[PDB]
Parts: structure tokens; C-alpha cells; sequence
């Protein structure tokens, strides 16, 4: 159904995806949280598969900002060069040989490919994790962006928050992929004033959201060297059940710009106070703050 001609002459270069997805790659992805991958696909190749999103969106399969799933096959089959991504097993092969313990799965049950093309229209953008929890099986998320000649002002970029860190903004370049942990990785997405597409990809993992991952240890060792516990939590999920409040006025400001729906500000504006009632969670976050303040 995608007629099958596309403006560019590329060649859909696995080896090269392959060896973008490097050893210092992902020890910089397991390191800081995130990685920025630069002309990734090759330009070719990235402007292939945003025909067939164009495409896809033209014959409205793109479903209420809209989305599409690739998971059906029957849609995959109009999109070759789109089928053949889903299909690709580099990025799996390359994390789960450079990062085994993540223990990612190869089953196509455990991969989700999201297509979404964001009109530029302002919107609701909450600060959040990929992974926020619960039953969610996410471990890495990885995001292809499409937009050329991207321009400042065009906003749209991704804002990534490594925990208690200064913040890193991403322009979301043609194609330019970033990589970061689904499961604490605390980032929002910036208002956009023109068309923006970004394709998703999600790699599953067989141990996320484990119980250690919900506890945070105190030893010896931390009374002498502060930042060795800080490190352990930027690192950690657990940051996930303290967010919200060390990072107020950043997912407070987005739900302003949901504003600009009621029910998410009286969510929020209840755990805001409910950790302020929890006075040792609150002198916790508090000094957590203190230590953002002072990087
Ligand atoms: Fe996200």
C-alpha cells in the first residue's frame, strides 16, 4: 500500500545501526542514565521511514498529538522499511551484549514500536518516568526523532532530568536517537511549535521493578562519602516514590501548561501534601533538594 518510492536513494544498513549502538555507547547509557546518538540511521534511511509515517498518517491510521502501534502485522505489511525496523534485533543485540544484567527479551511481545506525530499545538506534557511502576515492564527507551532542519524555537525538545543533576535538553534532531533508562529516568517533553514526529522504540526487562528496587540502603561507608548514597540513588528506581517532590516546581509547571487536566493538578497537589504530613520523607526531600541547589 505505501507505493514504494522514495525521494532519496539509502540502504537499510543493519552493520551500521549496529555499530552506532557501541561499547561506550551503553556504558554511557548504564553511566549517566541517557545517551544522544547523532545521524544514527544515515540520512537516507531516516528520511525513508518518515515517508511512510507521512504516509500512514495521510491514510489515517495515525488514532488520538497522534499515535500508531506497529504491533499489528497487518498495518506493518504497508510499511516495508518501518516492518523491517520492527523487526530488527540490532539494538537488542548490542544492549544485551554490552548490558546483560538488564535481561532484556528478544520475544516480539516484549518490544512496542510507537509511531506519534505531534501537530505543534502547545499541549500536556507531565514530568514522568517511562517505567512509572507497578505492572509497566519497560527498562530502555528508545526515541528516533525525525524534524529537519529543526530550528531553536522550534521547540519540541526532550528535557531529561538525571536525578539531582542539571537538567539536559535534547533538540530533537533528523536522526538523532537517544537512549535512556525507562525506569529512572525522570524527563518531560517541551512545548512544540511546529510538526514533530519521533518514532519509539521500548525494550522490555525480565527484573524491573524488583523489590531492591524499591529500597534505598544507608551504610557505613555513605557517613563518610555522601556522594556514593547520592550516586546509588540517581541510579536507582526508587528515586521514582521521591520525584514529585524534589522536583515540584518542574512537574508543577508542566501541569500549568495542561492548564493553559483539573483532575491531574488535584493529584498532584495531594501527594505535595501528603509528603509534607510525612515529616521524615519530608526533611528527606528537603536535603535532596539542598543537594540539587548546589549542583
Ligand atoms: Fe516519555
Amino acid at each position: 500500500k505505501f507505493p514504494g518510492v522514495y525521494k532519496e536513494s539509502f540502504t537499510r544498513d543493519y552493520e551500521r545501526l549496529h555499530n552506532k549502538i557501541s561499547k561506550e555507547v551503553c556504558d554511557q547509557l548504564d553511566d549517566k542514565g541517557y545517551v544522544v546518538i547523532d545521524d544514527c540511521f544515515g540520512h537516507g534511511w531516516a528520511s525513508a521511514l518518515l515517508e511512510e509515517m507521512r504516509w500512514l498518517n495521510e491514510n489515517d491510521h495515525f488514532k488520538p498529538i497522534f499515535e500508531v502501534d506497529l504491533h499489528d502485522a497487518a498495518l506493518r505489511t504497508k510499511v516495508p522499511e518501518l516492518d523491517a525496523l520492527f523487526h530488527s534485533t540490532e539494538l537488542l543485540q548490542a544492549l544485551t551484549t554490552h548490558l546483560p544484567q538488564y535481561d532484556l527479551q528478544f520475544s516480539t511481545s516484549d518490544r512496542t514500536l510507537k509511531l506519534q506525530r505531534n501537530a505543534g499545538h502547545g499541549g500536556c506534557f507531565p514530568c514522568h518516568y517511562d517505567n512509572p511502576g507497578a505492572p509497566n515492564k519497560r527498562k530502555v527507551t528508545c526515541l528516533l526523532y525525525l524534524n529537519e532542519g529543526w530550528k531553536e524555537g522550534d521547540g519540541g525538545e526532550v528535557q531529561l532530568f538525571p536525578f539531582l543533576q542539571q537538567p539536559v535538553t535534547v533538540a530533537p534532531k533528523m536522526d538523532r536517537v537517544v537512549l535512556f533508562q525507562s525506569d529512572w529516568m525522570l524527563h518531560r517533553v517541551l512545548p512544540s511549535h511546529a510538526e514533530r514526529y519521533v518514532l519509539t522504540i521500548w525494550l522490555d526487562g525480565a527484573k524491573v521493578n524488583a523489590p531492591e528496587d524499591a529500597q534505598l540502603r544507608l551504610t557505613q561507608s555513605d557517613l563518610a562519602d555522601w556522594f556514593g548514597f547520592l550516586e546509588r540513588l540517581r541510579r536507582s528506581p526508587v528515586q521514582r516514590l521521591l520525584s514529585r517532590g524534589v522536583y515540584e516546581e518542574e512537574y508543577y509547571e508542566s501541569l500549568m501548561e495542561c492548564m493553559q487536566c483539573v483532575e491531574l493538578l488535584k493529584s498532584h497537589e495531594t501527594h505535595v501534601e501528603n509528603v509534607k504530613r510525612n515529616g521524615p520523607l519530608y526533611g528527606f526531600i528537603q536535603r535532596l533538594r539542598d543537594v540539587r541547589a548546589m549542583n
